[PDB]
């Protein structure tokens, strides 16, 4: 063993070992524990290449305790001319035909979070796609609004419909008969005893078609 | 070149080079290859800061061969008082106006996986949002259940509707006329020859409105 | 301080410090800046283990400027026998009961991207689930096609319906009355003045049920 009381600088560091090759611990209010930087401006060089051959353990663990930031924060620095149309911030490949591996898995093992499970926020003023902690889904709703149904879709822009279905729509019997409609007016379409019914905004209930 | 036959300890390691700055290889059944740890409890210090200026290659590659874990596993250690409402496990920023970069891209280049493409599982007993390997989507279905349509939504909790649409609903002609309904009863709404039809649970088929 | 003019090799590198423990900078068109490799084929060893105790800063930052690749690229090397049914490429755990932390957050802080916010592409020829830069959503649409509504669902495979709703469907009044239908034929279902209406493919408009 060799102990340097100060910093070491070198052209390169390498270890091929049965010990843990690196343990880098920093305690500071200003310094990161590690910076890895690829300054090349072309070629086949990444900043960081991580590989595991061990099937019994995650190739990589990341744990944080942030109050107002992402545990992993990924920035893609794009191009004003749109020459990055084939790039992504995050790309996942599930390789090997026959695999049953999942793509993205999100849970909360001590109990449900009160925060959004996913929030895609590209267009100003909107939640393009959001799944709330409650499980309700918004599609084009006002940003940070509470969805007013299990799934809430708003027709935006020059879209000609809120919803297109190329196929049939099954509607199960409602467990509770509606007594109201949405604040956007219109009405409530539901099944009751196998029949199709509409409650309109003025409170008229019509059986449209029988069981 | 300098070869240490044993471990090296130092106050800091730095390299500014044209070689690969670090190669850390471990072969073990108990040791990780590398641990990076920020022990600070406040300030602007991260554990790991990775940057690339090379547009021709991913800033970071991660490859694993896990049988029952995530290739990247991210844990956010939260707070019982909800003081982490602005935090996230994963945060992506697509910067530079004019960019055409994508957010999240998932595929399976050797053939389709049999596992879930995404599974958001916050609430006990439920799949809040799941996209199966088949492409079917569940919203509030029982956890791990097979969706019973291309998209299957269940009205949960105190939601007043399964689906709210602020706009019109287009229904294309069904390629195959329904001959059955869902196990939750109710019926099947479909278009046929431009007309709107309902099949009820007792098998009655009604043309509600003409083409 | 100690300066090595050449490469250093050792059995292990460790630092427990108040400085940044590691700064690894490479400028090259062929070399990565760092490779971390777990060559073990069993056990509890990961390649990389990253931990932060600092709540004021992301545990990990990643920044890239790719034109045609992912900033973070994750590959899971699977198994032909499906013995990886419990594995995932990305796994997120929001821990601590009471937490309000979010799962996945995606935005574009300089203005909207023109690329897909999320694209799940498992089945050949299809977009299983895609959210376009515009916010439109496709479910089973042809891969890379533009959705023809805010949400566009296609009944695929042996699914018996495009959409199943176990609950009621609220339809708000349409801000603009439809004057056309989809290219898949059928018609347009909408609310108008609290009433339910259908426009069929031949242009007939029927009030199905009153407000
Ligand atoms: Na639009
Ligand atoms: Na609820
Ligand atoms: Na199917």
């Amino acid at each position: 063993t060799t102990t340097f009381d100060g910093p070491v600088a070198a052209e390169r560091f390498s270890a091929d070992t049965t010990l843990e090759a690196a343990f880098l611990k920093t305690t500071s209010e200003t310094n990161h524990a590690a910076t890895i930087y690829q300054a090349g401006t072309s070629g086949d060089g990444a900043a960081l290449n991580v590989i595991s051959d061990n099937p019994g353990t995650s190739a990589m663990y990341l744990s944080g305790t942030e109050t107002a930031r992402g545990t992993l924060k990924i920035t893609h620095r794009g191009y004003a001319d749109g020459s990055d149309k084939d790039a992504a911030a995050l790309s996942l490949d599930l390789r090997v035909a026959g695999t049953a591996a999942q793509g993205i898995y999100v849970t909360a093992t001590n109990g449900p979070t009160k925060g959004n499970l996913i929030a895609l926020r590209n267009n100003t003023g909107l939640d393009d796609f959001v799944v709330k902690g409650t499980g309700r889904i918004g599609v084009g709703i006002d940003r940070a609004a509470t969805p007013r149904a299990q799934v809430h879709i708003v027709q935006r822009g020059d879209a000609l419909a809120a919803l297109l279905v190329e196929g049939s729509v099954r509607i199960g019997n409602a467990a509770t008969v509606p007594t109201s409609v949405d604040s956007s007016g219109g009405g409530a379409l539901y099944a009751s005893g196998g029949a199709l019914l509409w409650r309109g905004s003025n409170g008229t209930v019509t059986t449209i078609a029988p069981a």
